[PDB]
């Protein structure tokens, strides 16, 4: 078996492996990347995802969500409070300011220490979950806009044509802007490019190991729990690495940076948190290696997770017995 320990790996890619993103995945799976949950991949140096960043500045921020925690520094949930629309130049320079921006920090390990002494005492101003794209439409490879579609997996792999539509979205942080703990909807794969700025933690628990993670989360949310049978597909629960470490969950962390791809995988659970200011573009995906998740995914029907359109498709036919009750909860 191949990476039977679930360590993170990293792939450098030549630009002629750049080519065939399908196949490129397949290979990092052939390899035992997925046993992580998390891969890395470093594009060819030839590559580039667009000229420049010199004009962003006037992408709007229609809802900037201020992410106030509640809890004890290592086990915390977080609720997102709306605020006021604002550019993308404008964040910017909020992020840049006295109250927000990254404290002096000897390096990554100094960071992540402070980060996980302090983040519950403030409550950062995080950009996420816009539609959109910063890849040029000249790129060719690896651009998140042009993937081939869940939908079209899903057609080719069962037969049966649906409704939806997959695009991705981009992510403006700022220095402890926060994703808490969860897997992707129907436990689909993400792929997550960091376009500039600050880095990306991101802590990952190995798929064959996620109920470890479920059951501790139990534990440690009882009230939350109780609500609901998968309130991790809330998204609001974090819980740190020392915690992590004391109940025995078996987990890896890694630093994104700027100019690198990250790629979860069915049913890895991640959390992390961005450095400073960044933008990141993200999108999910499907493979044949994906269907089975997708048929025995969990689902929220409290009526928290509200998701997109396109997952209804995937609930009712990969899981017919599960579509009226989680309907149910989108109603
Ligand atoms: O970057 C973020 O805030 C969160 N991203 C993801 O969970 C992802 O790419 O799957
Ligand atoms: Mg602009
Ligand atoms: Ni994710
Ligand atoms: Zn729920």
């Amino acid at each position: 078996a191949q990476n039977p320990n679930c360590n993170i790996m990293i792939f450098h890619p030549t630009k002629e492996e750049f080519n065939d993103f399908d196949k490129y995945i397949a290979y990092m799976e052939s390899q035992g990347a997925h046993r992580a949950g998390l891969a890395k991949i470093i594009p060819p140096k030839e590559w580039k995802a667009r000229e420049t960043y010199d004009n962003i500045s006037e992408i709007l921020i229609a809802t900037p969500l201020q992410q106030v925690a509640s809890g004890r520094a290592g086990v915390f949930t977080q609720y997102h409070k709306k605020k006021k629309a604002m550019t993308v130049g404008e964040y910017r320079h909020l992020a840049n300011s006295k109250k927000y921006q990254t404290p002096p920090h000897q390096n990554f390990e100094d960071l992540e220490r402070k980060y996980w002494k302090n983040r519950i005492y403030n409550s950062p101003i995080y950009g996420a979950d816009i539609s959109g794209s910063l890849f040029d439409e000249n790129t060719k490879q690896w651009n998140l806009g042009h993937l081939g579609t869940i939908q079209d997996l899903l057609e080719k792999e069962c037969g049966v044509v649906i409704e939806g539509v997959n695009t991705p979205y981009l992510y403006f942080g700022m220095w402890k802007t926060t994703f808490a703990w969860h897997t992707e909807d129907m436990d689909l794969y993400s792929i997550n490019y960091l376009h500039l700025g600050e880095p990306k933690t991101w802590y990952v628990v190995p798929p064959e190991h996620g109920q470890r993670l479920e059951r501790l989360a139990r534990e440690l949310f009882p009230g939350s729990s109780r609500g609901c049978g998968a309130f991790l597909r809330h998204k609001v629960a974090l819980i740190s690495p020392t915690v992590l470490k004391e109940n025995g969950i078996p987990f890896n962390r890694i630093t994104q940076e700027a100019g690198e791809f990250m790629v979860t995988f069915p049913y890895g659970y991640h959390a992390g948190f961005n450095h400073g200011f960044n933008c990141a573009e993200a999108i999910n995906f499907a493979t044949p290696r994906w269907i089975d998740y997708g048929k025995m995914a969990s689902q929220c029907s409290c009526g928290e997770a509200r998701v997109t359109f396109s997952m209804d498709a995937f609930v009712r036919i990969l899981q017919p017995e599960r579509y009226d009750l989680w309907k149910r909860g989108q109603d």
